[PDB]
């Protein structure tokens, strides 16, 4: 074998995987059919994704990875155009044929800033990390075939000799060639059925200028300095600025709109569907009076999928290649970074003992498949909560409380790793969590709240129950589990801006 590991895809997933494996002493080859620089979706970081990047950095002693968790460090070390700022999530609710109210808002602020990742710059920088640690990169390639044998993997290339390795990691997202050839991917069983239109734009007005200033909203954060979700019965639209950081130079704003295909199927070109949306929701339209498109729209008719398996003797599919649900709540980067964190030590142990069996990587699969199933429940129930603001307001606390517990758990793991300096103990601690792929990771009390709340939302959809009844039932569930959650006052529904500590 020419190499130890072949990685397909040189996006952030493949690049970071390549970096940690090469740093740890594997001969790595990264293959990509495109070349940098190149646009990619997946821009909103979360408290979880930030901690997971710092864990990867700390676990494998690669300081440059930790830079990617902080907007100031990205500006300083990647480049001033490589991110915008994110001080929280924000949700603004709307209804067709009614004026939009700036009191139909929720926006819980973070403790520390996070990033809106300008992926063309972040992903190239990440590949440079891998290249500096000795990973080889071959761009603009064409994979002819991937053979999986009992003594290794063989990848045939157009106009080049075959390459051989002990293991292949598919980090190629929706274009996973390993997923196509293995027949792993399916949409059977998925509660979520959504499409997406997305692009980058110039001259997108801030929420504050376009709709309502801070003095009106009473938000503790500018919605301009947040991942802003405009939600409504049949779908939602994101406003993710890169031009909201005072030290930043990026002029663009990322815009994407998603529809629940059960409620509305688009019939026309992206720009026409966009205009129809702004007519339906004029308040959303106030962002876009002077705005112009800085790339072509991308349309994806169905963004949701899962897999029945994602590891074998000689392969692993990373999360995007395995499964995706929706941009809502930004679980994609979380699932990805944690999967790398779990996979990489196991691949190192496999390469060091020369043992390559499916059972060695079973916990990577367990985490990934569980994460997609959790995210499917989370998102499908959220799309049902879009029908009414008061319902959304109560429902968002189910997600928030879970995410807050998950982030606290990852912070504690990082804290313990930094103090003990013990890598094996961290790996075991991550694997020992009682609910891998779930929002809290390890809280049985929370996962009871989550499961019961999701059952309430599905029953509400199935039986067309009134929204006031559904909201009240969720309120009582939150109250019932309060003591077991973090002491943030989640049951205080009148407080729409839940603060930390
Ligand atoms: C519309 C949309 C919005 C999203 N929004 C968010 C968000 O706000 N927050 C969040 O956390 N996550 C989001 N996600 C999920 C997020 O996109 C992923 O978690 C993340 O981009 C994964 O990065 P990656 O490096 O695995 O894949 P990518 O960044 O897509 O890179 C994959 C690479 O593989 C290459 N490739 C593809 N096919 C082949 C082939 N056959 N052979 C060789 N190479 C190939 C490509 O050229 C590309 O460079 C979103 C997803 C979608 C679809
Ligand atoms: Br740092
Ligand atoms: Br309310
Ligand atoms: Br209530
Ligand atoms: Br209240
Ligand atoms: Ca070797
Ligand atoms: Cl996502």
């Amino acid at each position: 074998n020419q190499y130890d590991v072949i990685i397909i895809g040189s996006g952030i997933a493949g690049a970071l995987t390549g970096a940690v494996l090469a740093k740890s002493g594997l001969n790595v080859l990264i293959l990509d059919s495109a070349q940098h620089p190149r646009f990619s979706v997946g821009e909103a970081a979360t408290p979880e994704s930030g901690f997971l990047l710092r864990l990867l950095s700390k676990r494998f002693d690669i300081p440059e990875i930790a830079y990617l968790s902080h907007p100031d460090k990205i500006i300083q070390h990647v480049g001033s155009s490589a991110c915008g700022i994110k001080l929280g999530f924000s949700f603004a609710w709307h209804q067709e044929n009614a004026p939009s109210s700036p009191d139909h808002l929720v926006a819980p602020p973070y403790k520390v800033p996070e990033a809106h990742l300008f992926r063309q710059d972040i992903d190239y920088f990440a590949l440079m990390i891998a290249l500096k640690h000795g990973a080889e990169s071959r761009q603009n390639i064409k994979i002819e075939s991937i053979s999986l044998n009992d003594d290794g993997v063989e990848v045939a290339l157009s106009n080049a000799a075959p390459v051989k390795a002990a293991f292949i990691i598919d980090a190629a997202a929706q274009g996973s060639p390993l997923s196509r050839q293995l027949g792993l991917r399916t949409t059977e069983g998925l509660a979520t059925d959504t499409c997406s239109f997305f692009t980058h734009m110039l001259n997108v007005k801030s929420y504050e200028d376009a709709l309502a200033p801070l003095s009106r909203t009473r938000s503790p954060i500018e919605l301009f300095k947040s991942t802003l979700h405009h939600i409504f019965e049949e779908g939602w639209l994101w406003v993710i600025p890169f031009n909201n950081h005072p030290q930043g130079t990026n002029q663009l704003c990322s815009i994407g709109f998603q529809f629940n295909n059960a409620k509305y199927r688009p019939t026309e070109a992206p720009e026409i569907e966009f205009r129809k949306l702004l007519k339906k929701y004029p308040a959303i339209g106030e962002h876009f009076k002077d705005a112009v498109n800085a790339r072509e729209w991308i349309y994806a008719p169905r963004i949701n999928y899962r897999s029945v398996q994602n590891v074998g003797d000689r392969f692993c599919l990373l999360p995007q290649a395995t499964g995706f649900i929706d941009p809502l709540f930004s679980r994609g980067l979380i699932t990805t970074f944690e999967s790398i964190l779990r996979l990489a030590p196991k691949v190192l142990d496999a390469a060091r003992s020369n043992r390559w069996q499916r059972e060695q990587f079973i916990e990577v699969e367990r985490h990934c498949l569980n994460a997609v199933a959790t995210n499917d429940q989370l998102v499908s129930c959220s799309y049902e909560a879009f029908s009414d603001f008061h319902l959304w307001n109560v429902w968002h606390r189910v997600w928030l409380s879970g995410s807050n517990l998950g982030s606290a758990f990852l912070q504690k793991l990082l804290h313990d790793l930094e103090h003990s300096g013990d890598a094996r103990q961290f790996d075991a601690a991550l694997e020992a969590v009682r609910f891998p792929g779930c929002l809290s990771l390890d809280s049985p009390a929370y996962e009871s709240l989550f499961r019961q709340s999701c059952q309430v939302m599905q029953q509400a959809r199935e039986q067309a129950r009134p929204v006031a009844e559904t909201a009240n039932a969720l309120h009582e569930l939150i109250k019932e589990h309060e003591a077991e959650l973090l002491p943030l006052g989640y049951s205080r529904i009148s407080n729409r801006f839940i603060l930390k500590v």
